Protein backbone atom coordinates (compact mmCIF):
# COMPACT_ATOMS: atom_id res chain seq x y z
CA UNK A 1 0.00 0.00 0.00
CA UNK A 2 1.43 3.03 -1.23
CA UNK A 3 -0.33 5.00 0.92
CA UNK A 4 0.69 3.62 4.60
CA UNK A 5 4.24 3.14 2.69
CA UNK A 6 5.89 6.72 3.80
CA UNK A 7 3.23 8.27 6.30
CA UNK A 8 3.99 5.77 8.60
CA UNK A 9 7.31 4.81 10.12
CA UNK A 10 8.56 2.93 12.76
CA UNK A 11 10.81 4.00 16.04
CA UNK A 12 11.63 2.72 19.81
CA UNK A 13 10.61 4.34 23.02
CA UNK A 14 14.08 5.44 24.44
CA UNK A 15 14.86 6.61 28.22
CA UNK A 16 16.29 9.87 25.95
CA UNK A 17 13.55 12.10 24.76
CA UNK A 18 16.62 12.78 22.03
CA UNK A 19 17.84 9.38 21.12
CA UNK A 20 14.86 7.41 19.05
CA UNK A 21 15.89 3.56 17.33
CA UNK A 22 14.54 3.43 13.58
CA UNK A 23 13.98 -0.46 14.05
CA UNK A 24 11.95 -2.25 16.33
CA UNK A 25 14.33 -4.92 17.38
CA UNK A 26 11.52 -6.17 19.86
CA UNK A 27 12.05 -9.60 17.49
CA UNK A 28 14.85 -10.61 15.97
CA UNK A 29 15.12 -13.27 13.08
CA UNK A 30 19.05 -15.08 12.62
CA UNK A 31 19.11 -18.54 10.84
CA UNK A 32 22.34 -18.22 12.69
CA UNK A 33 25.27 -16.02 12.08
CA UNK A 34 22.75 -13.54 10.48
CA UNK A 35 22.30 -10.48 12.21
CA UNK A 36 20.36 -7.61 11.63
CA UNK A 37 21.31 -3.97 11.53
CA UNK A 38 19.23 -0.79 13.10
CA UNK A 39 20.35 2.95 12.35
CA UNK A 40 20.08 5.17 15.45
CA UNK A 41 18.17 8.89 15.02
CA UNK A 42 18.91 11.47 17.36
CA UNK A 43 17.09 14.85 18.09
CA UNK A 44 19.53 16.45 20.12
CA UNK A 45 22.68 18.82 19.11
CA UNK A 46 25.42 15.93 17.83
CA UNK A 47 26.17 16.45 14.11
CA UNK A 48 29.68 16.02 14.88
CA UNK A 49 31.58 12.74 14.26
CA UNK A 50 31.48 10.80 17.74
CA UNK A 51 31.00 6.82 18.45
CA UNK A 52 28.03 5.33 19.26
CA UNK A 53 28.14 1.99 21.55
CA UNK A 54 25.71 -1.12 22.56
CA UNK A 55 25.55 -4.20 23.67
CA UNK A 56 22.81 -6.85 24.57
CA UNK A 57 23.50 -9.12 27.50
CA UNK A 58 21.20 -9.96 29.97
CA UNK A 59 21.35 -8.14 33.51
CA UNK A 60 22.79 -11.41 35.57
CA UNK A 61 24.96 -12.52 32.68
CA UNK A 62 27.93 -11.27 30.79
CA UNK A 63 27.36 -7.57 28.55
CA UNK A 64 26.32 -9.10 25.43
CA UNK A 65 29.24 -9.37 22.56
CA UNK A 66 28.71 -7.23 19.43
CA UNK A 67 31.62 -6.84 15.99
CA UNK A 68 31.82 -3.31 14.69
CA UNK A 69 28.97 -2.04 17.89
CA UNK A 70 31.45 1.38 17.76
CA UNK A 71 30.47 2.77 14.64
CA UNK A 72 31.02 6.76 14.44
CA UNK A 73 28.15 9.17 14.05
CA UNK A 74 27.84 10.99 10.53
CA UNK A 75 25.62 13.56 11.61
CA UNK A 76 22.52 13.00 13.75
CA UNK A 77 22.17 8.95 12.53
CA UNK A 78 24.60 6.66 12.71
CA UNK A 79 24.28 2.77 11.70
CA UNK A 80 26.26 -0.99 11.85
CA UNK A 81 27.58 -3.01 8.99
CA UNK A 82 29.21 -6.51 10.14
CA UNK A 83 27.34 -5.93 13.30
CA UNK A 84 27.20 -9.24 14.76
CA UNK A 85 24.81 -10.09 17.09
CA UNK A 86 26.02 -13.18 20.05
CA UNK A 87 24.46 -12.35 23.54
CA UNK A 88 22.74 -15.17 25.54
CA UNK A 89 19.36 -16.45 24.62
CA UNK A 90 18.28 -17.31 28.14
CA UNK A 91 14.24 -16.91 27.90
CA UNK A 92 13.95 -16.94 31.16
CA UNK A 93 16.79 -14.26 31.43
CA UNK A 94 16.04 -10.64 31.42
CA UNK A 95 17.42 -9.01 28.49
CA UNK A 96 19.21 -5.78 28.64
CA UNK A 97 20.17 -3.84 25.99
CA UNK A 98 22.50 -0.30 26.34
CA UNK A 99 23.28 2.55 24.01
CA UNK A 100 25.59 5.51 25.46
CA UNK A 101 27.18 8.32 23.22
CA UNK A 102 29.61 10.42 24.05
CA UNK A 103 29.49 13.57 21.88
CA UNK A 104 28.53 17.59 23.29
CA UNK A 105 24.95 16.55 25.37
CA UNK A 106 25.84 13.00 26.52
CA UNK A 107 22.33 11.22 25.40
CA UNK A 108 21.50 7.59 26.98
CA UNK A 109 19.34 4.85 25.15
CA UNK A 110 18.76 1.49 26.80
CA UNK A 111 15.62 -1.07 25.95
CA UNK A 112 15.24 -3.82 28.07
CA UNK A 113 12.13 -6.27 27.89
CA UNK A 114 11.87 -10.39 27.40
CA UNK A 115 13.69 -11.86 23.50
CA UNK A 116 11.66 -13.38 20.86
CA UNK A 117 14.51 -15.50 19.17
CA UNK A 118 14.35 -19.18 18.51
CA UNK A 119 16.00 -21.42 16.33
CA UNK A 120 14.08 -21.20 12.71
CA UNK A 121 15.19 -24.46 10.97
CA UNK A 122 18.70 -24.92 10.07
CA UNK A 123 19.67 -28.47 9.22
CA UNK A 124 20.59 -29.23 12.97
CA UNK A 125 16.67 -30.82 14.12
CA UNK A 126 17.75 -33.65 12.15
CA UNK A 127 18.54 -35.98 14.81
Amino acid sequence: VEVLADHPGELVRTDSPNFLCSVLPTHWRSNKTLPIAFKVVALGDVPDGTLVTVMAGNDENYSAELRNATAAMKNQVARFNDLRFVGRSGRGKSFTLTITVFTNPPQVATYHRAIKITVDGPREPRR
